[PDB]
């Protein structure tokens, strides 16, 4: 196995004494994804893109964080709605922090941080930044740290059309929508419900936010696009232009 | 989907059961430790999501995504945070995480919630979460929340049951850390991530009446164990796994009533 | 008087508050690199001028700005290694925002726009309305108001995008002391300013990731991440009036008197 | 003159530790409610009488005691719904035990013994120790021991058990405010103790979880989770001495000259 | 049944907090070193001494005193480069008053008198008070007072400074280790103090500024920022009973039954 | 040309830290009451304009000021239960100051002056100094030094008061938008006092303790602790001269290459 949960101190540390070994971590959250998938979709696909990533490039993956950053209304739905359970960004930012500052005592210099809900981004970099400050105080200055989101390797205007043809509206509207659903039905069929989905106009908003949560400005169901679209064949394709993305950018970043 | 485990449900698969009126939620918090050289180091998260899922589905209840990381591990519980494998979160970090879940499943209008420890050094950080939520909870008008703690070795106090487990004589959980207890659960629930060839058949591990920092490894077994799990068996794992659902359930049935 | 608080009495404050509508203000920037032809200031300065404006048509108030920011980032402002740039931690930036809401509510205001200048500021500001609001909530108070906007999100109009870069647009990805700011500068604060000494270099590009610790290598040496050559005074007068009567109507809408 | 540093000079305090090997001792207690017969400062006096004893024969120095201690649990010291019981929440007695560490560290001390006398307060000793640790590791320090324990685990002797309770042990599970502590203030501090007062009552037992909030039907209503009906000065000297050459042993063997 | 609320039992606590009006008092105090005749837990012992005799003339209770004060200033306290002086970070010392208040909340008691004996201590205590405040206020608790003060602010008439400094009187700002509180010392714990060692310095004089780290040569090199040695058990009377007496009026008139 | 940080170009402000013996001054203020006469940001306009004077004669640099400052306090400000007055909580001020110098500090630079301008400020501004050299001696900088001084304290020649105060000095205690800082702000920023709104009350004078939650009713009405009415362009002018000189002499003192 590639996680480290299910390795023992033994086989982990043998594979950290290697002195290239790279570790992946999974950053997701509890959040509601509409009424046709379930609420662990956040965690799931980062872990299931780590888990193809670390198999394809020999890495390890933590134990992904269950839960992330408040959901956001223009990204996420809003943090209004039963079922989403969010951290505050001090809560995820220190959490981070400690993963880190213990990888480094392993003896571990070489981290990929592999967020699946847009929100967590910043408190990421937060608690990246105050780790690596911290290992600056313990005389450790060669531990490095790649963080990303596994959408931002679908940008390709022919994979795109493939998704979309249609028409691309962008990945403002994404959630819950046909990217997702999509990929979730080429990894989890058994947790999405096709049928449920609410097929309504996407999500369109002015160029501000509103605070507290108006939940009159997104669409009922929760989801900012129509999800009608989605197929297993499309999960497919984006789930190779990521796993194929991400594993040449580490090992353009972490080479043996 | 239909299912015990929250983050398999819709939200309005959620919202439906949490509208019904006395929902109870269960909430996981493990760890990443190691335990020897013949297990995996998530047995803290394993074991008692394990537990949570079986007694979700006797008496209706919802098992929320579990915490993977705990507290430091400490030398007399679990060898001690000198080891690697060993991910570790500060005091502050849990007992932030658990507070906030609590202030959300509130929102939500959940009322009932079970933590079900599977790491003993989590305890106090979890209650200090628990008390800062219900501290916060009350300025937000709330008074009804109410909330189960407990670490489901607990519920395996029959002497009977003890016999069982121990015929050659019970040490105590003292030592348990990788040892009888927690390997047999594994052969009963995962036995691929055992191997039994790998334990190290070394004494109970004994320390004096005081701890020491920075932690000193020579005071630490070289396997990690506190004790042997040379005698664990699928057969007694089955025992501990049943004694603990029946008496978790009953505990949940006794304090959050229909 | 002046449309800035600090500049008022705190009698003259009160009794625009008591009006029972007054809508406040505040600028959130930075102090950060800005090429070898600005300042570091920009990032006050810009939404500061914004909000002058704003305020001013409208009849709302501006409370001082805050001058640090969080941390720069590589892709949006170079990179926090850079002299100059003077950072705060991302709980400093949050309980700011979060103490001013909270005494703001205490005078007896509802109603508060915060506009950010500087792109990373973004979530923590965020994160210090929402704890803000949480600890209203707990005071009693559940009619305050917040709407917050980033300066730059209100010129999107095809038309003007095409008279700012009739060579073609590229996005505001690459933004971070090039046409856009520099040409707001000519046109509000030209003596900061000095063309002469802008680098003429292509466009940053990036993969889509991030590496930290920050490598100096990956940052266009100036600091830039696009050049300003082509800025000029008449573009930051067409994007100043497009942000200002943009984000005056937005304010007329969400704060009715 | 005196075994602690509140009644030293600062140069009578910098001459023994200006000796090297000075070994420190900081009590840990808690203003907790305990019963109807003894007073509510018990958790702080205890440690801190074993504390004197034991610098006194080893040359040790004991520094004030802390009085506020984390909160009281319903299975082991009655539960936080008592009046008069006044405690802290977690970080704070963690930052307190931390920045005592890193004072002592700035004295030139290498050496400290912290004695808890509220068992509640364990794991956040624990967290302060490692915060402080930490630190003193990035200030180049890396040779400061500390030696943690609760003075109680040192009375384990069967035959010292049998004296204690002729009539049998159920475990310092119920010792709160019962015979074990009882004892002790008995032949420290009679005058803070009316054993006339005890409430004789069967030992609290409970299932093997919590509720919170904490439900006051399930504490005895007394405040102690035993009677210290059978206490006595006797029982509290055999204690006392067994504990103070117990942890002067300790010391011995973990601060050698 | 004595004041100090560390003495009784809860139940004697509930029954006089059930009174309706009862008065608690909080010495804050320090660890500081202070000059080469006097013990270094002086900050805690003359205001826990001063409230013990203010409590037992109005009918109060005293609370444990805090031990830990906030860092020593050099114009003030000497300088927190000196050993023996462990002092607490600013954030520790406030979340210790806001618990403890918090607390004293919860038991049902509101009327509440800081007695303050580290002069540093007192914007650490403010805050302390401030942030427990909201609280109490978001728990729907708006009828808790708080009265703060520094026992020696009490002293300032002038036919009672006359008689403490016939000499000539140059003000508080030099009072560390000097006149005032040896005097007060001598008359309260004279086993604490030996006058023998006194350094007859004159006093200290600081520019208009301060440096960070501390200059060590700034401070006398006893710790004394004035010399105690016109100080006498009889002046320490004086102080004592003008101090009580004030105090003691003071909380009549804003604690009235 | 500007010593201001803010209008400078990184590589100008870059050349002159690694000049070597660059001196940085940030001012702190506050946003505060101060009476019916004045505007509320004098405490960031005043200590902001004595940097700018203090560095273009010394060759300083000045950072952008801290707008926000420390809860205003009855005794000093008035009390923080006016309007318009809005302030931070101590953490937060005491993270921003802890932030900036860890950013000087990795900029190069090792000099530092901070001039608070908010009475209140002082202990928040020197915490911040603390938690930040302590994070510096973690990464190995111990040459770093700071400054921290109120610009009023260099007004205290005889010769000076007696030609401010022609009628008897009280004081600077009731000095909170009296003499002193309206006429300061009548030889700076003239059309931001009106004298004509001037409230001529007689001194405040408080008893020697505080009370929480502030009591309104010991306040003056107007928000002012003392008359400005006998303030003056020329008073204003003498005090900036001598602030200016005093503190240009501390720093060249305190900072030579
Ligand atoms: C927009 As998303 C993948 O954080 O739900
Ligand atoms: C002592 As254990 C069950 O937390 O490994
Ligand atoms: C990317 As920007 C407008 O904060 O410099
Ligand atoms: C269980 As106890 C000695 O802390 O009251
Ligand atoms: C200046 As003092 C009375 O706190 O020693
Ligand atoms: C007393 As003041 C100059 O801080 O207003
Ligand atoms: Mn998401
Ligand atoms: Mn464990
Ligand atoms: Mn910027
Ligand atoms: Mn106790
Ligand atoms: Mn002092
Ligand atoms: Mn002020
Ligand atoms: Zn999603
Ligand atoms: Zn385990
Ligand atoms: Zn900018
Ligand atoms: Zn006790
Ligand atoms: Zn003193
Ligand atoms: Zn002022």
């Amino acid at each position: 196995s590639v996680f480290v949960g299910e390795l023992t101190w033994k086989e982990y540390e043998a594979r950290v004494a290697a002195g290239d070994c790279v570790l992946m971590l999974p950053v997701g959250a509890l959040e509601q994804h509409g009424h046709h998938m379930c609420m662990n979709v956040d965690v799931l696909l980062p872990t299931a893109v780590c888990k193809r990533v670390a198999e394809r490039i020999g890495a390890l993956v933590m134990p992904g964080l269950q839960y992330g950053y408040k959901s956001q209304q223009k990204s996420g739905g809003g943090n209004h709605f039963p079922g989403t359970t969010s951290l505050d960004g001090a809560t995820l930012t220190g959490t981070v922090q400690d993963i880190i500052r213990e990888l480094a005592r392993h003896g571990a210099r070489r981290l990929v941080l592999m967020n699946g809900h847009y929100e967590n981004s910043m408190f990421i970099v937060e608690g990246i930044d105050l780790a690596l400050r911290e290992l600056r105080y313990a005389g450790i200055q060669d531990f490095k740290v790649v963080v990303l989101s596994y959408w931002d390797f679908v940008k390709d205007p022919a994979v795109i059309q493939q998704l979309y043809p249609e028409g691309f509206l962008g990945f403002d509207i994404e959630h819950g929508g046909v990217f997702e659903t999509s990929l979730m039905l080429a990894l989890y069929p058994d947790l999405v419900d096709l049928d449920r989905v609410v097929d309504h106009p996407p999500a369109t908003f002015p160029p501000y936010d509103v605070f507290p949560v108006d939940p009159a400005r997104t669409p009922a169901p929760g989801t900012l696009s129509s999800a009608k679209t989605a197929s297993r064949e499309k999960g497919e394709l984006i789930l190779e232009v990521c796993v194929q993305g991400i594993a040449d950018a580490i090992r353009e970043e972490f080479p043996p």
